[PDB]
């Protein structure tokens, strides 16, 4: 988000030492955020929600009577930006047994993601099994078979055309004799959105019942990787996401339009192409990030 916080540290330095500043000083800096927020690629509507919730803030906190209005527009931009990106940490609910599928796009880090979650949870002492739910493609199971060979996490390939019954019946199976205490499924990963595999995606998830559907999603396609978001949640149903590339994100328009878009949180952030680059999300922490603090 480099360039976003950059001209985001600007418009709020572009007040300290002045004293109190009008409500012309104001609209001046109010305007240069929702700028900001726009060529970041930020939704729309946030933008105008976002800019609002500043004005109204600061206002609140008389601003044009403060001594020091940088610093009361600092925090109302503070508190906008971290609840545009989710509010407080969100984590799934650990259970005793748990079965996840990982949904998206091919390229999208989807198979990375599931080899990186499996590992961060390990280290969690969790007992993981990645599940390769790619019937049609052996190279795609293939890779996850790499993957998890690296991370030190066992791998189940379905077979060609499997069904689904035949998948819970295998990956029950074995996550009884390895006792597997978190299922990762990471299923098939198209360029785009494929009806028939929507179809044999929502049919999976009916067999196997995950607890949580987390749609993967590459932070550095802006505002399209939301769009993205609907189509799986409507033949599917997402339970939260996964923010990938966060490391390569110049701008940040996805990330911030997130939960605004989908109405999901994020739980997991992709912030490198290391094996724990994979980290909880802490929307307060990446809001003080992109203000510099
Ligand atoms: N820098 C960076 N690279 C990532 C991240 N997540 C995934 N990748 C990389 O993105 C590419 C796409 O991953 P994935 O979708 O799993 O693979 P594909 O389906 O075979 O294209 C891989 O080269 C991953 O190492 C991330 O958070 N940061």
């Amino acid at each position: 988000f480099q360039q976003l916080s950059a001209r985001l540290q600007e418009a709020i330095g572009r007040l300290r030492g002045r004293g109190r500043i009008t409500e012309e000083d104001l609209k001046a800096t109010l305007r240069e955020i929702r700028r900001a927020l726009m060529d970041a690629d930020v939704n729309l509507e946030v933008t105008r929600d976002f800019v609002e919730r500043v004005r109204e803030e600061a206002l609140g906190k008389q601003v044009l009577e403060s001594l020091t209005p940088a610093e009361v527009i600092l925090a109302t931009v503070y508190e906008a930006l971290k609840e545009a990106l989710g509010g407080e940490a969100r984590l799934p609910v650990l259970k005793d047994r748990n079965l996840w599928f990982l949904v998206g796009l091919q390229g999208s880090g989807k198979t990375t993601t599931a080899a990186k979650l499996a590992l961060y949870y390990k280290g969690k002492g969790r007992r993981p099994l990645l599940v390769a739910a790619d019937t049609q493609r052996p190279a795609a199971r293939e890779q996850l078979r790499l993957l998890g060979e690296k991370v030190g996490v066992p791998v189940l390939e379905v077979m060609d055309g499997e069904s689904p019954e035949s998948i819970r019946r295998r990956v029950e199976e074995k996550a009884r004799l390895e006792a597997r205490d978190l299922i990762l499924v990471d299923t098939a990963g198209r360029l785009q959105i494929d009806e028939p595999l929507m179809g044999e995606l929502a049919r999976l998830k009916e067999v196997l019942g995950p607890d949580e559907v987390l749609l993967v999603l590459d932070a550095m396609t802006g505002q399209e990787a939301l769009s993205v978001a609907r189509a799986f949640d409507e033949k599917v149903g997402v339970t939260g996401l996964v923010l990938t590339k966060l490391d390569g994100d110049a701008r940040g328009g996805a990330a911030l339009s997130a939960r605004h878009v989908t109405g999901k949180p994020i739980y997991f952030a992709g912030v490198s192409e290391k094996p724990e680059g994979l980290e909880p999300f802490y929307p307060e922490r990446l809001a003080g990030r992109i203000l510099g603090m």
